[PDB]
């Protein structure tokens, strides 16, 4: 049975960098007509990134119905909102794309496309923040992060200011509470983006890695992590913008999504309950990847495209929250499981 | 007619970061077998970047086909060597693009597959060496000056000049050649990261690398100032990969008398916005240009002025990361001649590849 005869349903499409996610969901709601009782009805996941095709007809129509062919129900509303992949390219470009989907969308009637945009790594901000609490089921301090591909989203409550940016700053109302939040992304920032600028640095990878222009591995994750954070705090004032505020606006507990997630639930680390410190995750790293001889590691561990990424990214997420946002090396940070599929599309649900 | 039909001919393919371009040269060979008289006699570009596209037999078919097709001739050998695009990638992801194009040629008739590979930036390097001294016929004889050459490509930049061989730096970023009876002793350096896509993706929220009133990403507003943003590279430059530390002592110690610049530098300098004479620039002059015509510019007054170059919001960035990566980076005087290439000569490391006997 179609539950959208009976509810209201939409779809969002989260365009990242790495790949999109279609999600159909259904809700009811509530007396200021806020949506409550979100289900995901369907979901698909196509590779690559949206941004990564050609902006072309032939490409960009085989994209949208490889995408939307198998969804068991249609005629629908749906947001196709893109994040940090498209952010990389200049107006020009993305008017390319946004040009031929807003056509194959103009020129089909199973969709009804509300709106097809790159959104502000503020605006995703605010959907990643959204989209945990309502999981959590907190909307009736919490901080999110959110470690993408090509940007990563930092937010947490802050009275509204008047000396930071409006861009920064969301005030909402959700089920009759008023809640400011301080919002930040950083473009550049997400692993892909980020491990293109140490791959040639023997310390972020394990013992022997064979280095693109020809060195050895020898990984030291204190190390590559010292390189990582003057990528943060000398390029981009990771420390100087996010410090004072999580100084003066402390966060109880912090969750995670994007990436993180799916490292700390692979083979190579070990995290009990959803949750891992900082510390636990540079020392794993260090200990299991870094400091192995890399044939031999792969060898062990054949199944796992990532793990020559390892020792890096165990690294960079030190780098980030320690030496980035303040965050104590021992403070516990918990992520949603990746079985979850949880991206920030139910933000979008709920604001609107 | 073929002038390969009088003339041995070798097809090479730069499979770069932002597009892969086929050259076919015609040349003939001295005494030793080495070639000379090396002339370029078709060549096609493509985009994007092979690496770019996803690594199934459809894909990497049409690919190829678009690139290799309409060549006036076949039954020669090819090089395809990939350099940076395919260089930020793992072994295992590339192994699938090389599979499949080897699997690709194999259908075809005539061309005979030498290499296809990914060729290391200290390699690409030496190419680029070779390619440029080629073009100045200075590769026949031992010369009163030392000519360096950069290679600023879209995701790694090269530079390489010559260097008597020095057991205190590593093997790796040393090449000796003997071509045309010579001995040349060069050192060699690639930077991944730091060509200009891959770097500009670290700066594009920052006011001071855009024109006024450019729409950043985040949604604030360029603000302009090329010192300033050259600054922030310099960060990257220097903070990150330490460009000035390994890089500056050793020019101290083996001065460049003249230095060229192929990649896409040229095209920024050949852009109808800035003013250059004789194919050559300085960084001050380039700096100073990109600041008045570029960063302190309106956009909207700008883009409407130029809607059809798909280059030109970049160009305050692309101004300020140049002087801060030749100037900051390798130490080379900001009021140095730096020769570029035209880019209707469609020079790149590739001719290199042809005196690969060296
Ligand atoms: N098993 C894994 N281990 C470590 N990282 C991984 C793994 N699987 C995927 N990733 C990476 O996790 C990162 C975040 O993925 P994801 O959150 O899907 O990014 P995205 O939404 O496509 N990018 P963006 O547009 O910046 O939000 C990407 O760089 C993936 O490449
Ligand atoms: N018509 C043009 N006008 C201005 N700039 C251009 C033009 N065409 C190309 N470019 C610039 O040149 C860059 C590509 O330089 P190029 O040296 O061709 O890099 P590549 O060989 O593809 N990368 P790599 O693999 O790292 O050597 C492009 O990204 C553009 O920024
Ligand atoms: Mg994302
Ligand atoms: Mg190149």
């Amino acid at each position: 049975t179609n539950p959208c005869e009976k509810h209201s349903c939409i779809a969002v499409i989260d365009a990242g960098s790495t790949g999109s996610r279609l999600h159909i969901y259904s809700y009811d709601t509530d007396d200021t007509n806020t949506p409550i009782h979100i289900e995901e009805i369907w979901n698909k996941k196509i590779k690559p990134g949206f941004a990564s095709i050609q902006p072309n007809s032939v490409t960009i129509d085989a994209y949208l119905t490889m995408l939307l062919a198998d969804a068991p129900i249609h005629n629908i509303p749906v947001y196709f909102y893109a994040t940090a992949g498209m952010r990389l390219l200049p107006q020009s470009q993305q008017k390319k794309y946004y040009d031929e989907l807003d056509y194959w969308f103009r020129q089909q009637s199973q969709w009804q496309l509300v709106e097809a945009k790159t959104i502000t790594g503020n605006d995703e901000a605010l959907f990643d923040w959204l989209a945990v609490n309502y999981k959590l089921d907190t909307l009736k301090s919490v901080g999110v992060m959110d470690m993408g591909g090509a940007s990563v989203q930092i937010v947490f409550p802050m009275p509204k200011n008047a000396e930071i940016s409006k861009h920064n700053q969301v005030e909402l109302n959700i089920y009759g509470q008023n809640i400011n939040l301080y919002v930040h992304s950083f473009l550049g920032l997400g692993q892909t983006e980020m491990s293109h600028q140490f791959l040639n640095s023997p310390s972020c990878f394990a013992n022997d890695y064979p280095l693109p222009d020809g060195e050895s591995g020898q990984g030291n994750a204190p190390s590559c992590k010292e390189e990582v954070t003057s990528l943060m705090n000398s390029v981009h004032k990771v420390n100087q913008q996010i410090q004072p505020l999580l100084a003066l606006n402390p966060v109880n507990e912090w969750y995670s999504i994007g990436g993180i997630s799916n490292l700390a639930s692979s083979q190579l680390f070990h995290f009990e309950n959803s949750e891992l410190t900082n510390q636990s995750l540079l020392q794993q790293g260090d200990n299991q990847i870094c400091h192995q001889q890399w044939d031999i590691l792969n060898g062990q561990y054949p199944d796992d495209e990532y793990l020559y990424q390892y020792c890096l990214l165990s690294s960079y997420y030190y780098a980030l929250m320690v030496d980035g946002y303040g965050i104590n090396p021992n403070q516990t940070i918990h992520y949603i499981p990746p079985e979850q599929n949880l991206d920030w599309t139910i933000g979008v649900v709920l604001h609107r």
